[PDB]
């Protein structure tokens, strides 16, 4: 294993050492983490690590009152909710740290020395392959738009519903802001009545059980994770371009073992960790090297080049998504295409 170890400060490993300790909030299940935690702890066995697996909006609220209350709270913040993690690491939130495992990271996917992808996830398209086959699923928004005006198709969509979930809102509104077909994709919800989840589970429960036939905007790593399982659970990746979040690590300002926080972050980012989180996790990993189908490679592979991805990016440029008058318009839009 020893070639593969996370590039390290002596001086940081040794901080570490005398902390012993690792508080995680974290909206990565644990369940998807684990694999990282014990190969974490075999790189640095002297770290005792708290995962703690929370929602997202709970991460982000129980932070801000312990930070506020003056109490000790995580050393690291790893989240799925990329306007909340850039929001704390833009207020005074985030320990300034240059990852020696980051030094490829491209501008967007860190802010600067505040925050750092971990993960470059695919919105794609799932489907039950018993009622649509692979080939007559569309792989773009304008054929996808069509395939919902057959009355086959009425009652056999889900989507988000950016109303009730955060992550839902992010990937419809990168959408929606990225690519003019998806107005006529909105509308088309609206022709074939899709049905809108506030999580990825209800949605996924639906397709499996046939109650739908397709579902719209869910992330390639939970598809991946259920077709593991299922497998008439398809993937298909748009070609006519795919909208990627990026899971968002940074450590506290205030963390009480920051030390340890930085060995973890560095691990997360290092080809070892992004490695087994593809591999064992089926995360689809943020490092351009790492092999395997859960990995930018494949995913670049599978949309029809680099340049047909979108990565929503780990910038102060997504705050806009906060603005009242700019969740107005698309909500407005939105509602009025798909009801
Ligand atoms: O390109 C680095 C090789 C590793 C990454 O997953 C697999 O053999
Ligand atoms: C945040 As989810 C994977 O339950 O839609
Ligand atoms: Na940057
Ligand atoms: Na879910």
């Amino acid at each position: 294993m020893q070639q593969s170890r996370p590039a390290s400060d002596p001086q940081v490993v040794e901080a570490a050492r005398k902390e012993g300790r690792l508080i995680i909030y974290s909206s990565t299940d644990q369940s998807s983490a684990q694999a990282l935690l014990d190969d974490f702890r075999k790189l640095y066995p002297f770290i005792q690590i708290e995962y703690n697996d929370l929602g997202t909006q709970a991460i982000y609220d129980r932070f801000v009152s312990e930070t506020a209350a003056g109490a000790s709270s995580a050393d690291l913040l790893w989240s799925s909710a990329m306007e909340l993690q850039v929001k704390l690491a833009s207020e005074g939130y985030a320990l300034p740290y240059d990852s020696p495992e980051a030094k490829n990271w491209p501008a967007n996917a860190r802010l600067g020395n505040l925050a750092y992808s971990t993960t470059l996830e695919p919105a794609v398209v799932v489907y039950n392959k018993r009622f649509l086959k692979p080939e007559e699923v569309p792989t773009t928004r304008e054929g996808l738009a069509r395939l919902l005006q057959e009355p086959r198709m009425r009652g056999r969509v889900a989507t988000w519903d950016p109303e009730r979930s955060a992550v839902g809102f992010t990937i419809l509104k990168a959408d929606y802001d990225r690519f003019p077909a998806f107005q006529e994709l909105a509308r088309a919800f609206g022709k074939a009545q899709a049905a809108l989840y506030s999580s990825t589970g209800a949605a996924f429960e639906k397709v499996i059980s046939g109650e739908h036939y397709l579902a719209y905007g869910f992330f390639g790593s939970a598809a991946l994770l259920r077709q593991r399982t299922v497998k008439d659970l398809g993937i298909a990746y748009l070609t006519d371009g795919t909208v990627a979040i990026q899971r968002v690590a940074f450590i506290n300002k205030r963390a009480a073992h920051p030390n340890a926080a930085k060995l973890f972050l560095d691990y997360l980012l290092s080809l070892r960790g992004q490695n087994l989180m593809a591999y064992t996790a089926l995360i689809f990993a943020r490092r351009e090297t790492v092999v395997g189908e859960a990995t930018p490679q494949a995913l670049y592979k599978a949309v029809g080049g680099k340049d047909k991805v979108y990565a929503i990016p780990v910038s102060t440029e997504i705050l806009k998504n906060l603005d009242p008058a700019e969740r107005m318009r698309f909500l407005t839009f939105w509602r009025q295409a798909v009801r």
